[PDB]
């Protein structure tokens, strides 16, 4: 199954542009540029409709550390990270790890691909 | 100056749950949750709407590694590199690498907050 959402792609000053970044923003998250996108702040920044899979197969894999906001404890963070790791169309380890003190936290995610 | 976007939430099934989850999926992504938000893919998957910033400001920073899709070279890592950072809210380093010959690449990217 698949859905669309719209991705940051900075500022974009062209179709020109856009159609030919589209599909590299779409390739770094997993998805397929849908052609469709919009400038959201006058030359500041566009962004590029992504058509995304509810589920992201393959064979390969990749972990890495990603913003998770801050989480207070084990416990909340093992309930939230598999949504958190959702957002960013990945899978959460349950490592994870808080890098501010009363600021901020990174969950470990696993990519499939 | 802010603009909004959905995010990727995972299946969220009521609007009591979505506006419990997501401030914690705004929160990962460095934005705000508005209160909207849908079911994209029946028992599948739902979005969030997140009020994002153009640029990310703050005191600290965290560097670490995420997907950029297959890049074929250095002169197009460094030419895309920015975008692709751009497209998780954060900024490119120069430093990149192939982690799958002929299919994934990653790029460093560096959060501000
Ligand atoms: C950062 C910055 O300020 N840059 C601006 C540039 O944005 C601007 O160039 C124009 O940018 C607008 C978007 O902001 C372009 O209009 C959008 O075009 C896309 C693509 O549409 C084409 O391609 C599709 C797929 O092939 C076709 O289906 C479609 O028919 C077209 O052929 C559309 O997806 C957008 O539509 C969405 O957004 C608009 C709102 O913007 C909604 O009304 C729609 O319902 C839809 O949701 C836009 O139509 C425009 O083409 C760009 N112009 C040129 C000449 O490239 C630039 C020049 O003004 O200035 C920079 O500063
Ligand atoms: C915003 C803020 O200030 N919040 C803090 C809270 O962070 C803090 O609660 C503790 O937070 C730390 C992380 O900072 C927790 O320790 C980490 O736990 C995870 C999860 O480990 C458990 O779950 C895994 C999966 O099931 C199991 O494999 C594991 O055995 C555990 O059961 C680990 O992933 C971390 O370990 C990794 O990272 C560290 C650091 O790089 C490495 O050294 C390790 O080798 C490993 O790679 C940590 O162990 C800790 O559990 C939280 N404590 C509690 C009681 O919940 C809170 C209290 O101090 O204060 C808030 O203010
Ligand atoms: C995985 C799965 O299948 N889950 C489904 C659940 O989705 C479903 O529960 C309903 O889900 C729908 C969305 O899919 C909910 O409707 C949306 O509600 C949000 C929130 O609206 C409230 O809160 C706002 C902020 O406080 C207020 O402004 C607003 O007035 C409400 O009080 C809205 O943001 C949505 O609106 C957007 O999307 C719709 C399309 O869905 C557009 O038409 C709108 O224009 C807008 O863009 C929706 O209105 C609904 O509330 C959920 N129902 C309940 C009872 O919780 C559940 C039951 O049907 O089944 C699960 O399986
Ligand atoms: C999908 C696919 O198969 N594509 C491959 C291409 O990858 C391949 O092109 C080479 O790709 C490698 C990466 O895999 C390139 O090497 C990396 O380069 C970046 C950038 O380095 C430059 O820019 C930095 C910032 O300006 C400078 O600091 C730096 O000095 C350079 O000027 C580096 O960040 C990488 O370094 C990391 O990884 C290596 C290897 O793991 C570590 O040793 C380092 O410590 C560090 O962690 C790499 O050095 C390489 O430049 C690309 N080659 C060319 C000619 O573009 C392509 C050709 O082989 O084939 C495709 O199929």
């Amino acid at each position: 199954a698949s859905y669309k959402v719209n991705i940051p792609a900075g500022p974009l000053w062209s179709n020109a542009e856009a159609q030919q970044v589209g599909p590299k923003i779409a390739a770094a998250h997993q998805g397929n540029f849908t052609g469709q996108w919009t400038t959201v702040v006058e030359s500041a920044m566009s962004v590029v409709e992504v058509e995304l899979q509810v589920e992201n197969t393959g064979i390969h894999e990749f972990k890495t550390d990603v913003l998770a906001g801050p989480l207070w404890s084990n416990d909340e963070a093992q309930k939230l990270g598999p949504q958190i790791a959702a957002s960013y169309g990945a899978e959460f380890t349950g490592q994870w790890r808080t890098i501010v003190e009363g600021v901020m936290s990174v969950i470990q995610i696993k990519y499939t691909f």
